[PDB]
């Protein structure tokens, strides 16, 4: 989850 986040942003 934590660099999905990171990718989406
Ligand atoms: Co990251």
């Amino acid at each position: 989850l934590a660099e999905a986040l990171h990718q989406a942003l």
